[PDB]
């Protein structure tokens, strides 16, 4: 009923990778590593690198899900809130429950978990283009953290899943999330938070 957290680079070498976006006001998606936290405005584009050592089998799919990371909420389903699942923000593929959703991969699968009522998007695993080391997944994050009914104000991570074609696990990695209207400015006073800490 809750799902692993557990960092797990396993055979193939999974690991994640961000950018380095600074923390300018205007800045619409940051990643703190002394953090592990990703900070980014709703709706807006958030570049997720994938960075193997040797090469998984054709087949092989990346799943994202989140989960509240307190752990007296963690068997909470993350969803978006009543206000944004009525919005008709839909792009034709994401159920408009659904907080994470890819953009532009027409691959791109969403569950409803039968069993545990989670929810994930999930894509089919393609190699880096001619001249790029890693392969990218852009998500949006379709609430804000503090959406009331929805997150409340409660921090997630997103959990990300190296899959083999019948779901099993081939690698694991996660990182805070937390979506806001100014990731940039949150970000230096979390850090700084953090090392008055
Ligand atoms: O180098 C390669 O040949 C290569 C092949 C693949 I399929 C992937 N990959 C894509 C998504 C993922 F989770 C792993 C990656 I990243 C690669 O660097
Ligand atoms: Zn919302």
């Amino acid at each position: 009923s809750v799902p692993s957290q557990k960092t797990y680079q396993g055979s193939y070498g999974f690991r994640l990778g961000f950018l380095h976006s600074g923390t300018a006001k205007s800045v619409t998606c940051t990643y703190s590593p002394a953090l592990n936290k990703l900070f980014c405005q709703l709706a807006k584009t958030c570049p997720v690198q994938l960075w193997v050592d040797s090469t998984p089998p054709p087949g092989t799919r990346v799943r994202a899900m989140a989960i509240y990371k307190q752990s007296q909420h963690m068997t909470e389903v993350v969803r978006r809130c009543p206000h944004h699942e009525r919005c008709s923000d839909s792009d034709g593929l994401a159920p408009p429950q659904h907080l994470i959703r890819v953009e532009g991969n027409l691959r791109a699968e969403y569950l409803d978990d039968r069993n545990t009522f989670r929810h994930s998007v999930v894509v089919p695993c393609e190699p880096p283009e001619v001249g790029s080391d890693c392969t990218t997944i852009h998500y949006n994050y379709m609430c804000y953290s503090s959406c009331m009914g929805g997150m409340n104000r409660r921090p997630i991570l997103t959990i990300i899943t190296l899959e083999d074609s019948s779901g099993n696990l081939l690698g694991r990695d996660s990182f805070e999330v937390r979506v806001c209207a100014c990731p940039g400015r949150d970000r230096r006073t979390e850090e700084e938070n953090l090392r008055k800490k």
